[PDB]
């Protein structure tokens, strides 16, 4: 579908410290992140989106609006400048973020109570799940 609104609950992470390398996370800091819990919640109106991902410490938020090119500074990640593009390749939302990584971004699949999530920097791609709460 293409309704991603909702509190969602992570069933599985695939390779996130190897994305997280990818990304030049500290490793001390990686070995805090695999620990924790991690809530996805999703705002969706229109084009419009506001996406929140918590955990006790660390969060990763970002706004956007389908088709609206945006200047991303990831500062609670690697502290990068992208420029940053979400669009829908059929019911897939589909994220490409431009700048010193390549093949960054991420893409949403939502199946039912499902969203898969695939996050990709350089040659890794993490793997998540998460339930619809
Ligand atoms: C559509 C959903 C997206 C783009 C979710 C993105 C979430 C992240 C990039 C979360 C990253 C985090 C870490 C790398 C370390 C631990 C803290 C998190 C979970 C906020």
């Amino acid at each position: 579908t293409r309704d991603a609104n909702g509190t969602w609950e992570m069933e599985s992470n695939e390779n996130f410290e190897g994305w997280m390398k990818a990304l030049d996370i500290d490793f001390a800091l990686r070995k805090i992140a695999v620990r924790l819990t991690q809530t996805l919640v999703i705002d969706q109106d229109g084009d419009n989106f506001k996406v929140k991902c918590t955990s006790t410490f660390w969060n990763y938020d970002v706004d956007f609006t389908v088709g609206v090119e945006f200047d991303e500074y990831t500062k609670s990640l690697d502290n990068r400048h992208v420029k940053a593009l979400v669009t829908w390749e059929g019911d897939v939302l589909v994220c490409v973020q431009k700048g010193e990584k390549e093949n960054r971004g991420w893409k949403k699949w939502i199946e039912g109570d499902k969203l898969y999530l695939e996050l990709t920097c350089g040659d890794q791609v993490c793997r998540q799940v998460f339930k619809k709460k």
